[PDB]
């Protein structure tokens, strides 16, 4: 019963799409959640679409200003994948930031609310609160704002506490049916560590998340889901994968360390390792979150100053807006599949024209078969949606 | 199969964010039910949310004039906890009064509507009609408003017929799959007893209910299941739960006795007992249904007398709109959990810039970890809202 | 796993309250479907609620001229019980005239669609056609437009093809799984049968239908579902059922033939037996469709000269507009419960403010228990409503 | 658990009506889906119907100029019959080009997106991508539009690739648990192969295609499951069945060789052989899209010149539009019925008074018994509507 993700990696040679919701184009004509920060996570049977809501649709009094990030309406909203966030949605929990598990018998929720400075995560199991933690740093208590990982039983959620431009306070917490069984301090040279795209990696878990601190390149948190244990690192591929960063003739990375490279601020993204080789997703402008693209870097897992990129794929044209990014796995008949989701945000602080600010989704998924190009942006018109 | 709730309640050190369904915000954009009176119950796998409709949506001209709480078009709404009230929606009876059992079998309503004088009540059971019962005093006939107690499969429901503000018929009805097997008369100190918060309390049942005539203390109400024996007393604690009541100073409770101070009104409310001490929720503003607060009461269950706080959670803003809440228990892994849920109504009689009433829920469940602070309110702002 | 029927008959003292869908008030605001002719039937778990959509939601620009019986666009929708019928509603089959049949293992639907003079009846169980007949009188073939009663997986249908003014072929059809196994032309002395109400009478079937010929006494069906037999005659009671009919003072019924009073035309309507008494429900108003009653006749289903009437419960107010009602079974713990529908038509012809015809629905229930006094009309205010 | 389709096919002797989606209508009030090329497959238990979404609703800024074919935001629509394609619906994949199967077990989904020449065909069994392939011709790489079969666990699908207008390459594919096992290049008589309508003829799969260069006579193909081999020839019914076409007078064909009568364009279609005779549908309009008939052509699958009719059926008035045509089998209880579905297309390129493209379907299915006349359009009134 329980998920145990023991199958080896699918052999990927690129990504397929899979999934498209086209949630600002349908909200034109029609009640549509506001939603930032979506993800996709899937039970063994199908997958599902997450997001936190604003509490209101985009045709809505209510949907002005909903550029901000924490307000005590917003929700986690699960829909199946496909499933556009209409009314009819089910809001699992208050959260303005949230993480969601199914370990092969019921969901896990992880679900942040409240003040900023003082701040609970609920842990929800199989519809049921079972755990409550309070902010430890006193200030914004975040979490992965993607799926999480459990294995046997035991999922895996990274929780970051403290200053977003310095050092912070990040644990992972180890939850079994929605009980905190153990909390670990983050260990290894990962020195700023947010909003972590997890993937199972037998016998453990590894994340790939952002350093919004001082590093233009991805940390690393691998997790030993027996022994507990925390190593970390950061994404030795010299192609960076955070937004802002350098352009690839000048950025750096380095196997250890934070690059020190435009590194101030960042996004949510992925990356996985095949063999020494890296399969990594980033947006293509190198300062702003304008479309999507998806390479394998050779030698990119195990050696810095490696710029050999392949397999590059287009997921959204360099002049469409994308935004966060995350891994999901899905269990095949064999092997585990690599999925990623990309959130198209349109609306405001960078789209002036309407008074609101929410997101599509795009999903593709790993292949061993081959692929052709082609685009999928948002597709929305603002200049002629409601404002 | 039957529902016995024989497991201990779980240790509460305070409660955490659970549900929000931010019905009023997604009326603005989209069809939402008008609904007043909501409660929560669960069937052992998922938490539904209820209230009683009034027949028409918000955004409709039907929606004028919603304030008044009987009428023939008012039915029971039944959806999962999280979704809200859209037109897809199941209204599972008739009922300008109602009450809602899962006695791990299948679900009870009981369902009250007609004329205030000669009112029915109407036990569906399994989706069937199975029993009902006439008004015995021929006036008002009501009920609890929230979610009745099945323990082996037969549930207790407290109904009252007669005046709000003088002596009334309380019965305990005993039901078996739908079928009134057994009905008692209210014995005991309370006099007045109405909309009773109930919660399992193995062997029994305990409701804490309203005194709308002579008591800020909330009464209490016992039920053995297994002697069909029912004894009555009131809240201990000197910090009482009822809206209207005195400063916290000048309060004062008998718990055997109403305490005559300020109680010739009421708001639906709950407590349960934790020791000698009591877990109590009550609206921050001691004369209107203004924030909401929850605290325990050092030996509040037992002394009169005892105004000792602590563990005070802020649940709702004391600017901010509140109204009828109650208990619901959630059985867990080991324990029974006890959870919360908080009608924050907007509209007509205290806010006139609308023409309707209705509401929305935030539910909080107890929890033995940590938590922080925070506020979550209706949220909707009615001068834009449509009138 | 097939259905029996073979409990006794529930003991009725009334009927209580059981659904009502407020469909007119939630078209206001909301996209309802445009219905008429609905009727309820279950399944051994659920009740489900049907009706004759036109195609067309109410606050659309097709539902103008909804007031016609057939069109190639009507459809027949299947919610459940409770459930409003919004645009997610299944329509499970194109018909303008209908009756749905589950036997305990499948759904069986008659469908009758195309022109007026060679109209086309289909048979779906299982969401499948199995059969299909043309009409043989080459009029306008019409069903029950109310549920089918099926014992032992063989449903019966009470189908008929001619004229509302005179001699029509009504003709029995035996159905298993959805393929008619046998025809069997009417037999006895009911003269004119059109839209029975079928309740399970075991060993047999009975059907109340309506004379639109000449009488105002309702025609009686008897199945025997063993012999394939069929008998005929008139609810005996002298308080006749049908609209138009006579004042209480002046009405007769001769339980053998028509009564030849006010007969031409007529409303679907139901009737069921208590030993020698009849229970009954019609439109209190006789020459209109206002107002719903049920009652109990003392010797009614027996003695034509009997005119004792008990147990009369107002269903829908004098003022207010009734339309078809029908009966329909639940299989209870011990017995088979007794329960009725009534249609609230509102709109063109009678109410001249809106250009729409629609409906909905209230739905009761036999009971042993107590029960008091009330009225459910439709309560949609048609000239604040959009046209 | 795997379909064999291995019982005879159903005796038939026409259609019965089966389902109406009413789309356009209810999209004058309500948010439904803008869809074109939709279809019709079942399950073991019920039928679905399918459609290539718009990316937008019709009372919509998006819904303007939704005549384009391709688009990104284009995906695929899955409701169960009869249920409209409203807000709730579930897009399963992204395709501007589709097919689905179940082979009993799991849905299987071909859907083809991306550029123009470099298509990308992803296969989705069982709501995970499992495999993925590119155009190989670097052209509109195209599907059946229609139901692919699956037969003793191994689905089979036809894919174009290539011109139009000119020679394409064809390819045959054969998929099992969304891997795909083998690919046969189309071999036999047949020239241009698209949009085929296949149903199971046990042990094989046989397809009737449409002819795009060179025939108004639709070509066959006859896939072996048991040893993968492809023949291919066209149908002999000198009544062809693609639009357009020369008259019922002046038509012929060869079914070794397209007719070269008006071929230079075409309709999705279908066609089954009842012996040496042939069951097919077709256009009333033999130059445009306006009607359909169904009819029987004596010795039309074994004879070319053979002109003999009867049985014929009208689907849909010869004034009012229609569109894509296809077959969907469903297994009875002893015999194969095969039934077929009418895209009845309303809009833009031949309705100059809305700005979208959009279609409703009508849904037949095969009868051994009788039924009568009719006529199922889409029926709304375009002059009236939103833009
Ligand atoms: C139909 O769809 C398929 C699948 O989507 C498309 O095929 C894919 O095409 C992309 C290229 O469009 C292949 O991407 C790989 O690109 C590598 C470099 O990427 C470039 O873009 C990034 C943008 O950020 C730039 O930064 C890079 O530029 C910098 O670095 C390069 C280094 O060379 C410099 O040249 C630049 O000046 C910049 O400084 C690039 O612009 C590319 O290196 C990679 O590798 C091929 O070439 C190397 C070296 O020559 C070979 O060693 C290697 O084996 C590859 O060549 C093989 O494969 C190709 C394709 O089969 C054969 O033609 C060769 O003969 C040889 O066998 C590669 O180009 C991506 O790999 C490819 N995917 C697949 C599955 O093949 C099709 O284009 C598309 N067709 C259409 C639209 O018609
Ligand atoms: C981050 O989150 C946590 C969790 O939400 C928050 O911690 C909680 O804070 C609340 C403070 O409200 C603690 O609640 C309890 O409040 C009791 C008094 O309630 C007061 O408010 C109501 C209305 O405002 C008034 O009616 C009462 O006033 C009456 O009594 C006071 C008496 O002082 C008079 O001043 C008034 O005039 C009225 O007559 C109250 O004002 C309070 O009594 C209770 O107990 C604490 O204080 C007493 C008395 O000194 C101590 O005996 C007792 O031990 C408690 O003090 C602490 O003791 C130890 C210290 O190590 C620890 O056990 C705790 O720290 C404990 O607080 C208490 O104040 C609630 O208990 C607490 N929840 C926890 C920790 O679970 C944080 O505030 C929040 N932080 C941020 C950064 O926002
Ligand atoms: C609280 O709710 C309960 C439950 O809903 C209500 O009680 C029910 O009330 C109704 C009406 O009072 C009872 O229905 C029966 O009505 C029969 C006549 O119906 C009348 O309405 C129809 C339509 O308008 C008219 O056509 C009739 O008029 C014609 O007939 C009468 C006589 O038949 C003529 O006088 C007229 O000129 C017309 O020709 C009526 O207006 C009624 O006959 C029936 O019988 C009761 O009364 C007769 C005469 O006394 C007795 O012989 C018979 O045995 C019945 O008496 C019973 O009831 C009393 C108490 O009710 C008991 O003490 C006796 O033991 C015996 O059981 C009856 O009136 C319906 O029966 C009743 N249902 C119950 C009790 O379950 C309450 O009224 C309601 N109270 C409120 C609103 O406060
Ligand atoms: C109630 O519903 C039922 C069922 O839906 C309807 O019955 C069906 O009616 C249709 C139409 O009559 C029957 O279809 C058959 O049509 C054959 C060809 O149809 C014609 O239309 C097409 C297109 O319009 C034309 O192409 C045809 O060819 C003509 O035009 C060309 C031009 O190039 C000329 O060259 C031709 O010469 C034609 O002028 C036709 O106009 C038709 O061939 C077929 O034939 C019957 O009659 C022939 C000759 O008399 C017999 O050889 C053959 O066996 C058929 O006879 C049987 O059927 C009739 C009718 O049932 C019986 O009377 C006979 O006893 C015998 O059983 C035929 O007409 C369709 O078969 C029929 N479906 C049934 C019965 O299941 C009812 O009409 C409808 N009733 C209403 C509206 O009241
Ligand atoms: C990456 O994106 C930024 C826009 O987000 C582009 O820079 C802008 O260029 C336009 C003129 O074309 C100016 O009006 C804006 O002020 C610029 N900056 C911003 C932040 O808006 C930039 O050209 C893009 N290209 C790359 C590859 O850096
Ligand atoms: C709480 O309520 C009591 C009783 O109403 C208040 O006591 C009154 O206080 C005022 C001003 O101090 C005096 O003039 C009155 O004589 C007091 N008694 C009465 C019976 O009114 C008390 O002030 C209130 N305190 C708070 C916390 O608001
Ligand atoms: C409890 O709530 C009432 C409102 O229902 C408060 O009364 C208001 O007080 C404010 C500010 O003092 C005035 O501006 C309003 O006009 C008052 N409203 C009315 C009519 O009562 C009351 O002050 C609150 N009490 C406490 C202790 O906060
Ligand atoms: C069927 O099609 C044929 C051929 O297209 C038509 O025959 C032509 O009719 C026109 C008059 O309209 C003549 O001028 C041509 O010479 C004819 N051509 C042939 C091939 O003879 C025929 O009229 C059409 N018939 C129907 C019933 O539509
Ligand atoms: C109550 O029911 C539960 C079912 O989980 C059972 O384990 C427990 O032993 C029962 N206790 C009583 C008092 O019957
Ligand atoms: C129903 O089935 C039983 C056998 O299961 C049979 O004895 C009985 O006669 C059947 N009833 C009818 C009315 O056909
Ligand atoms: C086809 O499936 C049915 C049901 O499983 C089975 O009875 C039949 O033998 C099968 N035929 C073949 C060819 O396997
Ligand atoms: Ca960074
Ligand atoms: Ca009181
Ligand atoms: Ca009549
Ligand atoms: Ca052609």
């Amino acid at each position: 019963e329980y998920r145990n993700w023991s199958k080896p990696q699918c052999g990927i040679t690129g990504f397929a799409p899979f999934s498209k919701d086209n949630s600002i184009r349908l909200s034109a004509g029609g009640d549509i959640w506001v939603t930032r920060e979506p993800y996709v996570s899937c039970d063994p049977d199908k997958c599902y679409q997450f997001a936190l809501g604003q509490g209101t649709t985009l045709n809505n009094v209510h949907s002005n200003n909903t550029v901000r990030d924490r307000t005590p309406y917003r929700t986690l909203l699960m829909n199946e994948l496909g499933v556009p966030f209409h009314l009819g949605t089910k809001q699992v929990c208050i959260a303005w930031s949230s993480s969601s598990c199914h370990d092969g018998k019921a969901w896990l929720h992880v679900c942040i609310t409240g003040d900023d400075k003082n701040a609970t995560a609920s842990f929800i199991y199989n519809g049921r609160l079972v755990d409550s933690v309070v902010s430890w740093s006193k200030d914004i208590l975040r979490t992965q704002e993607s799926e999480c990982v459990c294995i046997n039983g035991t999922c895996t959620v990274v929780m970051t506490d403290g200053s977003a431009s310095g050092k912070a306070d990040t644990k992972i917490l180890f939850i079994e049916e929605g009980k905190i069984v153990h909390t670990s301090t983050l260990s290894g040279s990962a020195q700023h560590v947010e909003e972590c795209s997890c993937y199972p990696r037998y016998p453990g878990v590894r994340c790939v998340c952002r350093d919004n601190w001082k590093g233009s390149n991805r940390p690393i948190v691998d997790i030993n889901i027996k022994d507990h244990s925390i190593v970390s690192s950061y994404v030795c591929s010299g192609l960076v994968g955070d937004t802002p960063r350098k352009n690839d003739s000048s950025s750096s990375s380095h196997c250890l360390d934070p690059n020190n490279e435009e590194g101030g601020h960042g996004v949510k993204g992925w990356a996985f390792d095949d063999g020494n080789d890296v399969w990594m997703g980033r947006t293509i402008n190198e300062t702003s979150r304008l479309g999507y693209e998806t390479f394998k870097v050779i030698e990119g897992w195990s050696n810095p100053k490696s710029k050999l990129q392949t397999n590059r794929q287009v997921i959204v044209d360099r002049g469409d807006r994308s935004g966060y990014s995350g891994i999901f796995s899905v269990e095949g008949k064999s092997c585990i599949n690599r999925c990623f989701y990309v959130e198209l945000i349109r609306g405001r602080k960078e789209e002036t024209e309407v008074l609101w600010t929410s997101n599509s989704i795009v999903v593709f998924c790993g292949t061993s078969g081959t692929y052709g190009t082609g685009s999928w942006p948002d597709g929305a018109d603002l200049n002629l949606m409601p404002i």
